[PDB]
């Protein structure tokens, strides 16, 4: 009875909360208090299989919490979040993901590269500055919008995708 622990990062005002909310709850929220780090749940077939999703949707904030810390030591798999409109949320996805390999002791994390908002025509980092930092990485990139809905899901099973070759 898999459930995969999914965990969001990034930096503030880049859409963690609406693409988790978008996700689970299939609406836009048009705001969300950044303050508000909480767990996610949901049932979801992917690829034909059911699993149970518990995404914790950080919100990077010197307030205290078990569930940010039982979560981010093991969440098996990280989305790394910026927004194509947002030149510092993608000059940020370097620290981020140093964190994640500290908090895991390991190179070799489940991960994913979002960037989000791609319904905004006021984009300034583009698709191939993206799609080199994700190879360099070692990972899978995905434009996402949610506000559209455009690659919300794939997004995030993509994610569970990766966890399960990592299983391996
Ligand atoms: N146009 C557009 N706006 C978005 C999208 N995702 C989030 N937003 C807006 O960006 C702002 C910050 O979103 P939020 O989820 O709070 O970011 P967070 O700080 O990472 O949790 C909110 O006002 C959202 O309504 C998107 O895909 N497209
Ligand atoms: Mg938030």
């Amino acid at each position: 009875m898999t459930e995969y622990k999914l965990v969001v990062v990034g930096a503030v005002g880049v859409g963690k909360s609406a693409l988790t909310i978008q996700l689970i709850q299939n609406h836009f929220v048009d705001e969300y208090d950044p303050t508000i780090e909480d767990s996610y749940r949901k049932q979801v077939v992917i690829d034909g299989e059911t699993c149970l999703l518990d995404i914790l949707d950080t919100a990077g904030q010197e307030e205290y919490s078990a569930m940010r810390d039982q979560y981010m030591r093991t969440g098996e798999g990280f989305l790394c979040v910026f927004a194509i409109n947002n030149t510092k949320s993608f000059e940020d996805i370097h620290h981020y993901r140093e964190q994640i390999k500290r908090v895991k002791d390991s190179e070799d994390v489940p991960m994913v590269l979002v960037g989000n908002k791609c319904d905004l025509p006021s984009r300034t980092v583009d698709t191939k500055q993206a799609q080199d930092l994700a190879r360099s990485y070692g990972i899978p990139f995905i434009e996402t919008s949610a506000k559209t809905r455009q690659g919300v899901d794939d997004a995030f099973y993509t994610l569970v995708r990766e966890i399960r070759k990592h299983k391996e």
